[PDB]
């Protein structure tokens, strides 16, 4: 089983390419859920599944970015120790009251909250595509030939894996799948 | 070389101090029971040597836990209280974060509370069972000691049966037994094993 799902905020459930810190001003265009993510939330909030989103934005721009996920999850609680340390990942478990670290999945596409989750003991899912790694918004993205995006993606992969990440995906339309394929690793005894 | 252990998480009653946990048996302090258990003294020297980052973590009030820390606050840190109480992770994660500890990876918790060891197991750690002096065996120092060897063999036979069903990665009699204990911790994880 799966006691919790913990997800970035910006350049994971919204604000695609991570484009919200890039300014100090707030920007309506990066509220927009990223591909597959709104799906990913109707599924998590069907199956009752405990989810909390991290982020190291200030309030004023996180605020804005939450808007879309706020009645599906909580912002979990901000650690005075952040990124990388586990600090942050252990506080938002503990804001869900999750009975065990066992089986407890972060997913990001930002190296520094996926180290934090690497530290703390957790299953790691990185995003390809959506994260600061690519750094494109959506029209950006979408301009690009297909042959940049597969570029684009591939090394963002390598970079995911070379942290420590135990599987990179797409997109959050490819969630189900990803935590389908950690549920057969951990009956095989794989453990973080 | 084998791993190293980042930082140690200590029972205090039933494990450092207060042999057969009974501060649990009065509602003031007790300074019999702030006397050190069997080989701590021992373990502590090498462990603080070392600057191994230790805390320590119980649930009794602050009224008998303060008293109890005594021998050992010159150096180690008192775990910060969770909200949740214990079989809860929050206790260990809480103390980890008091130490600053950069991974959960080899991080180790000392006890011979089932709860306890609930907790670190919850929470992710390596832990180590306590067969002596802990809430299974219960028994003060002189009434551990008015007991013949049998009777000593058999409570703590069935206290480390008890551990080893609830998870625990490795029991031992006694705090002298710890850096043994430890080193073939390393060893299993030199294998590849993980808690
Ligand atoms: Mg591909």
């Amino acid at each position: 089983t799966f006691p919790a799902l913990l997800f970035g905020l910006s350049g994971c459930l919204v604000d695609f390419g991570a484009q919200a810190a890039t300014s100090d001003t707030p920007d309506d265009e990066h509220a927009q859920l990223t591909p597959g993510a709104q799906n990913a939330l109707k599924a998590l909030r069907d199956q009752g599944m405990p989810c909390a989103w991290i982020d190291e934005l200030p309030e004023a721009l996180s605020t804005p970015l939450a808007a879309p996920v706020n009645d599906w999850m909580i912002a979990a609680p901000r650690p005075t120790a952040g990124w990388p340390q586990p600090d942050a990942c252990w506080m938002a478990l503990m804001a869900l009251n999750v009975s065990q670290l066992e089986g407890c999945v972060l997913i990001s596409g930002d190296p520094r909250l996926l180290q934090s989750g690497l530290n703390a003991g957790l299953w790691t899912i990185g995003l390809a595509s959506c994260g600061p790694l690519c750094g494109l918004s959506p029209s950006q993205w979408q301009a690009l030939n297909n042959a940049e995006r597969e570029q684009r993606r591939a090394q963002a992969t390598l970079k995911l894996y070379s942290l420590g990440v135990h599987s990179v995906i797409d997109h959050l339309g490819e969630l189900e799948s990803c935590l389908a394929d950690i549920a057969l690793r951990r009956s095989k005894g794989e453990k973080p």
